[PDB]
């Protein structure tokens, strides 16, 4: 029993974290095979960051301008190039701890584990969702740039996020490992507002199923609804639209619990319109939207990653 | 900026997780140097659940009755002994991935990370606290016994918890790594119930300080309180008493924010009285009590 916000075991990624220094700037890099990946803004001074020309800033750098340390051992950089917003430092040694891995770009609403790092040393792990507005509600201090986000499939690490910057509201923006930003952001010191965010409806439903599995049932009711009717409710409450694919993905949980998705949708409609009336669900007084259907099934089934 | 329930990176503990089998029972063990630690109830049969005599069950076992699998490798058991409620299997290989480590018994209110495991393979990592009633609110399925809780200081792993059982309310009970249970619980299936649980007051205050550090002040007020009046109020909400130890521990956070500890207590008193009135604090609509003062300083720096 029990339901917790759970990250993937982080060991496979810890073995890949290194420290990258360029000038007066130190941040984190990801060492896989013989390449270290890090944010391209490592090469900027603070005035550069005001309006950077990254290709021009880079031409002026030699390989020896990039100090890379894996633990206590220096790595020799032998090449350097940019892919979108990610700098790629070719090194003379392949990481012997390289796991089976892929670079994947995730969709808003999907969750992943963040390994927060400083000076190349992992400091904490936590679970995030890519918000509909393409930010993440992370916890990062100065020095955390280059920390990465990931999922694990079987023994394969799917890297999906590299941390680049914080927005004025205190939420976070970054790229995939091919350097493409999530969201309408640019790597430049300018204030850049996140758009108004919405709630991830399919994930709220998954969490309500998690609640039921764990014996928390007070919000169930006799009613059902239609997609069209429910989606008018969702739009009114700044929830994301629920699609038929969302319904299909929740199929397993509907069959396991005896609560059809539209049946559960009628529970959510009543919760939106009436509130919780002083009650909680899985210990929360808010409707939680950072568990995916897969997260719920995996945690209520005990899948492992040795 | 930001504030998350954050666990320690789990890799140092992942390298120690093994599978222990005895009879038809499989659970997890912790392999450190040449010893594997696991719950002693791995030797129980279906008839031994209510009143097992562990000394009598153990004397009947040979080293080769214990199967210990590390990855795809069988380890050889060359000795066994019982320490309180934990079995120690001596094996013929020192774990080459053994981190710097210690065993530390914790007090209620302390937090730690849990690496949930099944069949010797890690599943997920999350953050827990030792509740005042000596249980933890974990996420554990059948097969998770032997999963451990830990903190990491510098690069030294402090192991503080080994999972043994789930109580009828769905909360969890286990031991330190010397095999002594937290709380009044025993490794028998006789009826046991956790005490009424209470809120960890010092941790709530730490978390309110985190909220101020991250830029939120809406819940403060112009008032203060005596320590005794605060405790008289807070216990009516099933909050733990706040001690002078707790007030002293909150000194650093008070100094950083400029809010005296008893002034923060006055804020808490008002929040218990008023609710949040539709607002949130660090993204929560309830008061959070599983961050310690030490956690807050480490995360907000
Ligand atoms: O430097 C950056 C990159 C992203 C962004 O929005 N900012 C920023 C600028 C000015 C501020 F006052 C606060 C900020 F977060
Ligand atoms: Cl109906
Ligand atoms: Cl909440
Ligand atoms: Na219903
Ligand atoms: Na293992």
């Amino acid at each position: 029993s029990g339901f917790r916000k759970m990250a993937f075991p982080s060991g496979k990624v810890e073995g890949c974290m290194v420290q990258v220094t360029c000038g007066t700037t130190t941040l984190n890099g990801l060492w896989l095979d013989d390449v270290v990946y890090c944010p391209r803004h490592v090469i900027c001074t603070s005035e550069d960051m005001l309006n950077p020309n990254y290709e021009d800033l880079l031409i002026r750098k030699s390989n020896h301008n990039f100090l890379v340390q894996a633990g206590n051992v220096q790595l020799r950089v032998i090449g350097h190039s940019m892919q979108n917003c990610v700098l790629k430092l070719k090194v003379d040694t392949a990481n012997p701890k390289t796991p089976k891995y892929k670079f994947v770009r995730i969709q808003p609403g999907q969750t992943f584990s963040v390994l927060a790092c400083y000076n190349g040393s992992p400091s904490g792990v936590y679970q995030c969702a890519m918000r509909p507005n393409f930010t993440i509600k992370g916890s990062f201090l100065n020095g955390s740039c280059g920390s990465v986000g990931f999922n694990i499939d079987y023994d394969c690490v799917s890297f999906c996020y590299m941390h680049h910057m914080e927005l004025p509201t205190g939420v976070h923006a970054g790229t995939d490992l091919e350097g493409n930003f999530y969201g309408p952001f640019v790597d430049r010191q300018t204030a850049q507002a996140a758009g108004t965010d919405t709630t991830i409806t399919v994930n709220v439903l998954a969490w309500l199923y998690a609640a039921v599995i764990n014996g928390d049932r007070w919000f169930l009711n006799r009613f059902t609804t239609t997609l069209n009717d429910f989606n008018l409710v969702a739009m009114k409450y700044n929830y994301e639209p629920l699609t038929q694919d969302h319904v299909d993905i929740l199929g397993p949980l509907s069959a396991q619990t005896g609560i059809a998705v539209l049946d559960m949708c009628a529970s959510l409609k009543e919760l939106l319109q009436n509130g919780m009336n002083g009650r909680t669900i899985l210990g929360s007084a808010l409707l939680e939207d950072e568990f995916t259907p897969f997260d719920v099934v995996r945690q209520c089934s005990g899948v492992t990653f040795q």
